[PDB]
């Protein structure tokens, strides 16, 4: 072959190997094994394909910050089935630029700190308003219902507990498993069943949009998403379909993770629960000093050590493991020849359980953040996560209420795998109690 390509098993795949589920906490027996006889950079037969696998640091750096120079976005077919080729882990150069733009206006700064931030809270309340004491429920439905409504808001103007809303919702439960899966578009496959999925979410926004279309004509109707873009970008309708279908996949399967995660951590480490409480007790009674009711951004920026819980609720529990990439011509790094056309995979979760950049990586320790390369869950460069602002938003004012309202406890064993999505598989069933006296 090649004299210079990392070592590996194999340049004879390992697809089922690399995919078997793991606990989300570590990098699975797959990774360690390969990463302790290969080293960390290391080649295999992966998704179809000859792949380089990192899980060095600074080659991943390396490659989320030369996107579109020398690596490319690569994702396997079955992303782009069911998502879209108009959606943003398909498109490449200008029209991705053009599509992340849009994106970044929507969670813009201004329109997070004002508009977003207050459905947020209202949304987050819905939510929490409805749970029953002492009664076992699952969290992690919990928290993908309050992101999931969320989105729809925000990019329908679909209103919570509504009977479409709950039924789009529905649909969305079927994409992860589609995404994952070999790209057989046939009867009783989970591909399948996503790309059906796929067919009536397209045909529910469509709609959506003539109506809109003829309410623009009438002159009632721009405050959300589709509104935008239909009055101020120059988008084809399959383009708008992708970008609405996608962001609620994003709203279904991102931050409501992160939420589970941080419930799961928080209940095995009081001492934390503890030290948020004072903070957001201390924010919600110098409000009601003033009369406000409704949080605002100045009430966010308090929130230091919830801070300091979201990046470890990230980095230990690693919401995204690795990402799709493709070399764009032959790469040498640090003596490793990494072909043209190759895939290219940086296990960005790996720096974050990495011991010699982490004390007791595998510990969630929120106060190692506290008055504080290595960190990199949204992953980086020109595809850094354009929502992230928007998910730690999302934790925080959930966390804010949460801690105020209730204490939890597990109602069973559980714990997070990585399938590569990330999931409890007994659903993160808790039961809680409604706290009368805080201290
Ligand atoms: C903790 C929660 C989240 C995590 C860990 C996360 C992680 C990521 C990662 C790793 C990527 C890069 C994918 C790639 O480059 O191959 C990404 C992209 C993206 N994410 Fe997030 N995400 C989260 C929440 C959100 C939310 C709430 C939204 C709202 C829509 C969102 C929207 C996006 C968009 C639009 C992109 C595409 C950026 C581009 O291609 O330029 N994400 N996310
Ligand atoms: C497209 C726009 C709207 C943003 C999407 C953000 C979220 C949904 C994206 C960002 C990172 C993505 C993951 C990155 C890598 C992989 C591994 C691949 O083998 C299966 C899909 C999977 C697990 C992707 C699932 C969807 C994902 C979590
Ligand atoms: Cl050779």
């Amino acid at each position: 072959t090649r004299f210079n390509l990392p070592p590996g098993k194999s340049g004879l795949g390992e697809t089922i190997g690399y995919l078997k589920p793991y606990t989300a906490t570590t990098l699975g027996d797959f990774m360690q094994q390969h990463v302790s006889k290969y080293g960390k950079i290391y080649r295999s037969n992966l998704f179809g394909e000859p792949t380089i696998v990192s899980a060095d640091a600074g080659l991943n750096r390396f490659i989320l910050q030369n996107e579109g120079r020398l690596f490319e976005c690569s994702y396997p077919r079955s992303i782009g089935g069911i998502l879209g080729k108009w959606s943003m882990l398909v498109l490449v150069g200008d029209m991705h630029r053009d599509m992340r733009s849009i994106s970044l206006n929507f969670l813009s700064h201004a329109r997070l700190r004002t508009i977003l931030l207050k459905d947020v809270e209202r949304h987050t309340l819905f939510v929490l308003d409805s749970w029953q004491q002492n009664s076992i429920f699952s969290a992690q439905d919990e928290a993908k219902k309050f992101t999931f409504n969320l989105m729809a808001k925000h990019i329908m103007s679909m209103d919570p507990g509504e009977e479409e809303t709950e039924q789009l919702k529905k649909e969305y439960v079927t994409f992860m498993k589609g995404v994952v899966s070999a790209p057989l578009n046939l009867p009783g496959t989970a591909y399948h069943k996503a790309l059906q999925s796929r067919a009536t979410i397209l045909k529910f926004i469509e709609r959506k949009m003539e109506e809109r279309k003829l309410d623009i004509k009438e002159r009632k109707t721009d405050d959300d998403l589709l509104g935008w873009v239909l009055k101020h970008s120059n988008l084809s309708t399959e383009q708008i379909l992708d970008l609405i279908l996608s962001l609620l996949f994003a709203g279904h399967e991102t931050s409501s993770v992160a939420i589970a995660l941080a419930i799961f951590f928080l209940q095995a480490c009081p001492k934390a629960v503890e030290e948020l409480r004072e903070e957001h007790l201390e924010i919600a009674r110098a409000k009601k000093e003033l009369g406000e009711s409704e949080l605002n951004w100045d009430d966010y920026k308090k929130m230091d050590f919830t801070q300091c819980v979201i990046n470890e609720t990230l980095r230990l529990g690693n919401v995204v493991r690795f990402l799709h990439r493709k070399a764009l011509k032959d790469v040498r790094y640090k003596g490793y020849d990494i072909p043209s056309g190759w895939k290219v995979l940086p296990v960005i979760s790996a720096v974050h359980l990495d011991n010699s950049r982490y004390d007791q990586p595998n510990l969630f320790n929120p106060w190692r953040w506290q008055q504080q390369n290595n960190y990199m869950p949204f992953g980086g460069g020109p595809r850094l996560c354009a929502g992230s602002e928007l998910a730690k938003l999302e934790m925080a004012v959930f966390i804010h209420h949460l801690v105020l309202k209730f204490n939890w406890e597990l109602a069973e064993d559980d714990k997070p795998f990585a399938f590569p999505f990330v999931d409890f598989p007994n659903g993160l069933l808790i039961r809680v109690s409604r706290i009368l006296h805080h201290h």
